[PDB]
């Protein structure tokens, strides 16, 4: 079964994503087809699947970006029928915006199914260009047809698989001990991890000793990317991947607070210098506190 | 022997303190008596005593606004000589900035003599008005004159005496691990405390499921405690007092992340909710983790 999560949607035949056209709220804004960028924040590309209790593999898909979720226009079963941004709810009793999500016939990519309608969403044509119409159409669970596949690719952790990324870390004291936050993290390529530094101020911030030292550098990083997860989408129910490490270094001498945040994969951490934006598998301390 | 830290000096003859003239970091600026205002930051009136290494009782005092330190003007021993703020280092050796500072004959307050000149800060003619000189002067350890005689109002609490705070409150959980992150702190009245509150954004900012939680706001106001120290004061050497708390309720089905400060009288903590500006005795948690 899919797990809860933050995915972008990527048609099985052409590299098409499930687009929200502009990011619009607006009620009735369609959903298209749309080019992507990898290793990217694809803004208005990102949907958050919230499971629906005692539904088996039924879900809300809310666009991270508007709040508004995937809709099928008045429910209907014909083939065509508009799928569309809609305001709603995440447990919502509305099979307009209901979906039965499971694995397609090549056991990778899903297919997409309205509770209501037994319709599928479906890249009208496999049209490959930027804006093409999505809609629910005709069709069934087993079939190729790859205008009804799609590859569900995940761009959040549980706080379970951030822990466990942690926990294989070799940079990781005996007596460590970790304090998260949320359930469900947004992971930021590293280009948008460093923008956000960037635009933080923090570059420009110099060292002074107890005043403005480690710690400040390191709580304030993450006071940042909060403020900006915040101020950047308009869906709730997930956070922004960004942690806080306090280490100490092999002499057992000296301490020192930075950042973390996770690989591609999502299976390691990488650790963040604050101080100075640097990215290193190896910060020269081993972590005994982590909060994220 | 007087502990490193923040003092408000004040005379013991009249209620004036020891303020650096309008906060100037300019060399020469005169250090002079003026009014205060109790549970207020007195904005030019705070020193910081670093104690010198293998020096008994010997001291530079640093203004924490302006950065410069008391220096008696040309280390000369002639009565009248003027103490003025002028540039220096937290371990200079120069003696115009070194201080003997030992308790006078009331064993309360304190006498404050240049270490080179060995004449005393003095109140010239125990004058109450606001721009008075101070002055150095002979004098003796043993003698009454109030002129002489200065009370070290101490405004800051060493990492030890804040886990002592910590430790005495009655909401703390069986689990609860402290992690300390500076040495010496500034305690900020709630006034000030709240006004870091109001100019951070926060009492605006709406709560949202994960995205903008418990757990960011109080962050958020760490952070924007952390920054108004740096951005207010030039000293260094020390921190501005705001913790970070994670709890868990009485039932033990439920978490909070809140901040906390500390009494007027050092001796005790008091939470803070950044969700709504309010002080608390019982926020309805026991702190499992705190980071200060
Ligand atoms: C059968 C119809 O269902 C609901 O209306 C839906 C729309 O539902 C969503 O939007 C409306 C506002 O237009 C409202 O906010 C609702 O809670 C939300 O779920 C929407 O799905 C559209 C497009 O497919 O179709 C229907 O208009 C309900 O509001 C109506 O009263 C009625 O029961
Ligand atoms: C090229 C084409 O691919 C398949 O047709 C699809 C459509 O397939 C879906 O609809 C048809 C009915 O129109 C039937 O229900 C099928 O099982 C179902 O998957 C649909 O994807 C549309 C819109 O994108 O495009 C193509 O017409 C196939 O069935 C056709 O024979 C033909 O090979
Ligand atoms: C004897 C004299 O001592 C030092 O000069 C002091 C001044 O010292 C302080 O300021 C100067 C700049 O004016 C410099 O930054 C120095 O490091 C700092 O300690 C100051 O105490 C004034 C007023 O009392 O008196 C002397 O000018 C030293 O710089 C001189 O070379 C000389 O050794
Ligand atoms: C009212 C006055 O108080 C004392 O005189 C102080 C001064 O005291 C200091 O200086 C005198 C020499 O001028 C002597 O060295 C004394 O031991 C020392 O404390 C001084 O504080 C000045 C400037 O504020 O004010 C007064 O003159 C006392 O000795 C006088 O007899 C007289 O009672
Ligand atoms: C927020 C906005 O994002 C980008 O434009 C989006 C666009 O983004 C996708 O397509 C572009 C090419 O048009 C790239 O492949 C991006 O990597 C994709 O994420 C689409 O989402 C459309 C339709 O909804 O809206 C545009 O706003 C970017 O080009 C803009 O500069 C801007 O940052
Ligand atoms: C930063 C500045 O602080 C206050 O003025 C200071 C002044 O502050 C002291 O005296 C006033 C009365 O003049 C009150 O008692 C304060 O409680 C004291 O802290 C002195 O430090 C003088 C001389 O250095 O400088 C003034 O700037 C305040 O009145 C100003 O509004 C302002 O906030
Ligand atoms: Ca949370
Ligand atoms: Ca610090
Ligand atoms: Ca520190
Ligand atoms: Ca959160
Ligand atoms: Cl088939
Ligand atoms: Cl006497
Ligand atoms: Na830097
Ligand atoms: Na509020």
């Amino acid at each position: 079964s899919l797990r809860r999560g933050i995915y972008h949607i990527e048609n099985a035949g052409v590299p098409s994503a499930i687009d929200l056209k502009d990011g619009s709220s607006s009620d009735g804004t369609p959903i298209v087809g749309w080019q992507f960028t990898p290793d990217t924040i694809n803004w208005h590309q990102l949907w958050l699947a919230e499971p629906i209790p005692n539904v088996a593999d039924t879900f809300t898909l809310c666009n991270l970006f508007s709040g508004t979720y995937m809709d099928l226009y008045n429910g209907s079963s014909e083939a065509g029928t508009a799928v569309n941004g809609w305001q709603g709810t995440a447990f919502t009793t509305n099979p307009h915006q209901l979906w039965t999500i499971k694995k397609s016939s090549d056991g990778t990519s899903y297919k997409i199914q309205n509770y209501g309608s037994k319709t599928f969403v479906d890249l009208v044509n496999g049209d490959s260009s930027d804006g093409a119409k999505i809609a629910g159409w005709t069709g069934t669970w087993d079939e190729g047809n790859p205008h009804q596949k799609w590859y569900f690719n995940r761009m959040s952790v549980s706080s379970a698989e951030a822990q466990a990324a942690i926990a294989r870390n070799p940079h990781i004291h005996g007596t460590y001990r970790g304090y998260i936050l949320d359930g469900e993290y947004l992971v930021l390529p590293n280009a948008t991890f460093t923008q956000i530094w960037k635009d933080s101020g923090l570059p420009g911030s110099k060292w002074r000793e107890q005043i403005y030292d480690c710690d400040d550098f390191a709580i304030a990083m993450k006071a940042a990317v909060g403020k900006w997860g915040a101020d950047s989408w308009k869906a709730n129910g997930f956070a922004i991947f960004c942690g806080v490490m306090l280490g100490v270094n092999k002499a057992g001498d000296a301490a020192h607070a930075y950042n973390f945040t996770l690989t591609k994969d999502h299976a390691d951490i990488v650790f963040f210098e604050p101080q100075n934006g640097g990215y290193l598998n190896d910060i020269g301390y081993d972590s005994y506190m982590a909060f994220y």
